[PDB]
């Protein structure tokens, strides 16, 4: 299985992409064994960011890898088709797309026809980005099935058995999870591997949870996975996107600018408050020796 | 109390915004007796339209009615503000905005600050439009009490404590609700009217409602408020937001073109199931001779 | 429209059925104009009462008045019918049931058997309790009326909509809300009244509100409306089903015992906290000479 | 990890507890590799039963095995402590409850006491049943460590974080799952097994997917997993506490009389139409050796 990383989009005070910082942080999550990145993800902003600023951010990791899920989808299938065609001249993993978000009420049938319209036009294998907290819909294991065009499938939400549904009814489909939760479940169970946005910030400990349940160490998994969900926590104390920033310049020490507002940068004081939360758990990750301090 | 219009936006088959329906409508439905108009909404497709194409809309209903309540949320806080801004030169009732939308487990402290820097910068009253649906975050009577700032507020909610909590806590304010179903109900117990999607289609069914149950007539009131509930049952059943295109291409005999894709239109089989579904509640509203012919 | 009070039980020290207690708080709920008395109900804790226990109530209730509706449902179909044909030989009501609890994913059609199994055995008319957070079930208007033998429902959900809906399905059904924050507007829109929980300790305001409204004093009924708002939510404050006894000793001045465990009574410290609660609106119902002292 | 049944309670048609079938199912159980029997479960009906039902379901369950969780749970506290006690003279694993049902918002200080109270006075190990759907309460892994006595926990929830975060915090309590669909997923993430309603009727399979799954083949687990899925699939289509009496007799091949109404039996057509939706199934797991003929 793969731990694939949702890639933080960092900002500059004028509130656009920075892209030398973003070249730095992809840099260091492929070296410390990242297998993927996800760009324009729920992480990355990616429904904060226009067409040509989703773009933008494909061009930057690309000069540092080619190892790039894109993800394209919106409110204007229009521009989703155009970046999609972009992507022909890019050697990337493939594109993929969250479900038409906002409107509730969505027939299945419109639903099915957003993503087989990308599908038609996809140059790359195209994953289905299933996130139904945040875009009111689920994209469950029959109606991918009835779409029939995805190669992959990340689901985020609290329901393994909804994850495991996509390898039942689509045993040739890639299935990762959106938990980072369930990155030693998700591997120990014979699934593909987690899309997990805490490997932003703690991206050898993400790899290394996975690595000990495919050794059959499986305690030792799940003692290391017990650390991230403390870690994971902490993030939600401020608002786990914002947090994001605070935690990788805090563990891999650089810093990714800002968020983009209404993803509001904590202030210092908030991430006087968060870095205590999670100064003791970085000790024994020392100590443990899966962080070189 | 009033009834608002969420007024659509027509496109045009190359999915432009179609000025000239839009302004053929909201004629209509100011000669009609709707009180205002609410602009960029859901049921205007606002998430689906750039700051540039939410301004656009602006400027047509402007040539018509300065009873224009104006939509200007996104999720870039920059574009929000500006629009904001660019509202000035526009004599209208107010500006609006829903919450930032997609993101799960945003901090109320976030959250309130979204809100209190549009104040801030507006130079109308503020509205804001509450759809915990489809938003995935609720800013409920004490939220708005905190963020205190707001002229009032659309619920778009079935509960309606929920609504009549928001007069509770802040008797000055105006307090509107989203759900069509409830205009007869929300007439007659003190709340300050309905932003109706229906309206859209039968304005005549909903300003009526309103008048009858102002008169205290809430048998007569409720009867006709049952067959509006027909109506929009019968638009859900191929998806409310393409149907409402086709209703008020029946009742009110103007085209409004295309919507937004991936809110597709409907197809010819489509809007003749739709049509049957209806033409029995169009004889029984020619019959009560609220709808001539 | 009718105010109906879901009366509580109150048990002895020894966990029986506190008859004399009971029989005083009934007479007090007449005297202050409660229409009729829903006993065995939820605030009644009829799910914790036996089947011998809750013909016991109803004994006790009918030595005071018959304007009974008499709950007689649980998991044991055989019980339930009993108790319907131990009825015959009372002057009330009718009887009532809520949906079949704690199993979820029961059929639609076991659920319309259960109650079309008790309308057959019935000798008196028959009221639908629907109450879908303590159930896990729905009997919604369609299925009430697929159920074809209710004379009235009572719908506890935050719905109105759902409420109404029962009034354009079943237009000669009787139609209650259990929603004690709703009183005002049920009564102004057509509906048939409440059953109040609230009524246990405060009929007075509760029989006033719907007046109010029903003398188109619409402001005041939602002033007094909103004061009771106040005093539900402090019965929240250490769970208002243990709270409702000491709001009814507080306010009308005798005792009702105690609850069963798991309902366990509130101690001295949590009763003397829920007083200060509501000492103050008890001070301005005694000015509004609602209450007489 | 075990197996564990939810045994199912045989009734006659008269609606009394059938001792002789339920001890003939008991024995089979045992038989095919079951590790213990928990009693007065949901599939038991448990909250059908009376307090004398409860121990005379005990009483019948003791004279085939030891191996035996005695649920004792109800609305009465009384009666459960009763049953507490009364297991003394029983040489049995432990007793159990699920949360106090039916009620909404119990306060969580009114949850943990009635959980303490049971601990006191019982004279075995104390298991907690946390069934949210069921009960309308969850109990999760920071309240059990509260109440500070389970020596283990049943979640039914198709969240396995939840279940996760059981070991996470209480590190010393045994935890199953009561999600038949995850019995696979659950032996190989470090969990201690599944009380698994479908080892009622197929004992065979969700004793084979453990073994397979303890031995990391879990490929092979799965592929067992997912036929077993698609008989829980169709135990639902009539509802699954009916169909498991029915199921039962198809695959284990004795009659296990009727359930209690309102879990009405299936009807001689609605057996049909279930056994022909599973007599694939049966033949595949005869083809795979899992079940003879």
């Amino acid at each position: 299985p793969e731990i694939i990383t949702p890639i933080i989009t960092p900002f500059t005070k004028d509130n656009r992409i920075d892209k030398e910082k973003l070249k730095i942080h992809a840099e260091n999550l492929i070296r410390k064994g990242i297998d993927k990145l996800f760009v324009n993800g729920t992480t990355g902003l990616g429904p904060s960011l226009s067409p040509e600023e989703k773009l933008e951010n494909l061009k930057a990791v690309y000069d540092v890898t080619n190892k790039i899920i894109f993800q394209v989808g919106g409110l204007n299938l229009d521009d989703a088709i155009r970046l999609a065609k972009l992507s022909k001249d890019f050697d990337i993993v493939g594109i993929a797309s969250y479900a038409p978000y906002f409107y509730p009420r969505m027939s299945e049938k419109h639903l099915v026809k957003y993503f087989k319209t990308l599908c038609e036009v996809s140059p790359h294998p195209v994953y289905l980005f299933n996130y139904p907290t945040a875009t009111g819909k689920d994209i469950d294991a029959k109606v991918a099935k009835e779409i029939g065009c995805f190669t992959g499938v990340k689901d985020t939400i609290e329901n393994i058995i909804h994850t495991l549904d996509y390898k039942r009814l689509n045993p040739n489909m890639l299935v990762y999870s959106g938990s980072d939760m369930l990155i030693a479940t998700v591997a120990s169970t014979g699934l593909d591997g987690n899309v997990a946005f805490g490997s932003n910030y703690l991206p050898e400990v993400t790899v290394t949870i996975k690595k000990l349940a495919m050794e059959r160490k499986i305690d030792e998994a799940l003692k290391l996975q017990f650390l991230h969900d403390e870690v994971i926590e902490a993030s939600r104390i401020f608002g786990s996107l914002s947090s994001n920033y605070v935690l990788t310049k805090y563990f891999q020490g650089y810093d990714l600018g800002y968020p983009r507002p209404p993803i509001f940068p904590l202030d210092d004081e908030e991430e006087r408050q968060l870095i205590k939360k999670v100064e003791g758990i970085r000790a024994k990750l020392v100590e443990l020796k899966i962080l070189k301090e």
